[PDB]
């Protein structure tokens, strides 16, 4: 049991530990999406004001 | 084995506000991104049918 309970300790260390080495680099990820969103809503602004 | 439970499950507890506060927001995020590439590439488009 003890053998199992560490190891298990272990996993949840181990998913902890995927989710914060991701915890940076979601947040850029989320952050080159939304700025790509408003820059291109600009952009199309920009252009649309002037086809109309 | 009774403390290292009661851990476990704190660190699990921890952990679920963790992915859960994530699993939407990066969701929006991803949602946000595929928009902005839309709206990118429908630009592009009208940049492309402007000049011409």
């Amino acid at each position: 049991l003890n053998s199992s309970i560490t190891n298990l300790s272990g996993q949840l260390n181990s998913l902890q530990s995927k989710v914060n080495s991701l915890t940076p680099l979601v947040y850029g990820g989320i952050i080159a999406g939304i700025i790509g969103l408003i820059v291109a809503i600009v952009a199309i602004v920009l252009v649309y004001r002037k086809i109309s």
